[PDB]
């Protein structure tokens, strides 16, 4: 099919957090039936950023899950033509970010094409202060709703001094084709910065996610 075991990413992300605006551009790889990606940004406009990276990084491709041959694959039946999605995360001191990204094939690349904009987060606190130290693992309830995918998450950022701050993930999948729907399923992520420089100009995300009933 057009989904192989090795792909290549691009994307392009136009961001505004609390009225900051930046520009990020990422080229990376990964392993579609592993459940395996690897992202390498760099920001072009907006360094160096200022608020914490981890609110960034789940935005930076369902594509890329693991699936077991009894669950449908919503992500991967979607290709050639390929699936958008629209993402609300509320946070538990009500700042808020909505993302919308396109997910495109050229090839042996996916292209995203994200925007992204975070507001109301308090100016003191863990986001605009950048305390934060990455997301732990979470589990994505997937379930078919007015016949697209959505995923909910309660998800937790990790605190710089330990314990963690509260985020609800409500996502939207739509397939741009007629897909077999899945029933109601799980799908385990985890998220990590692998590294990145003084500012976090440079940054490289792994994430892994498996789906299981």
């Amino acid at each position: 099919g057009v989904i192989k075991p090795d792909m290549k990413i691009k994307l392009k992300m136009e961001g505004n957090v609390n009225g900051y605006a930046f520009v990020i551009e990422g080229e990376g790889e990964g392993k579609p039936y592993d459940g395996t990606n690897t992202i390498n940004l760099e920001v072009k406009e907006g360094a160096p950023l200022p608020f914490s990276y981890d609110i960034l990084t789940t935005a930076f491709n369902r594509a890329f899950t693991k699936y077991p041959d009894d669950i449908p694959n919503y992500f991967k039946q979607s290709f050639p033509e390929g699936y958008s999605w629209e993402r609300t995360m509320t946070f538990e001191d009500k700042g808020i970010v909505k993302v919308k990204s396109d997910i495109s094939l050229e090839e042996d690349s996916f292209i995203y094409e994200i925007y992204l904009k975070g507001e109301n987060f308090p100016p003191n606190g863990p986001v605009m202060q950048k305390k934060t130290t990455g997301w732990d693992a979470s589990t994505e309830r997937m379930y078919v709703r007015d016949g697209v995918l959505k995923g909910d998450v309660k998800h937790k950022l990790l605190l710089e001094g330990g314990g963690y701050y509260r985020v609800d993930f409500k996502t939207i999948y739509r397939a741009k084709k007629a897909v077999k729907l899945p029933d109601y399923h799980f799908v385990d992520h985890r998220i990590e910065e692998l590294n990145h420089d003084k500012d976090h100009n440079k940054v490289t995300v792994y994430e892994s996610a498996v789906a299981r009933n």
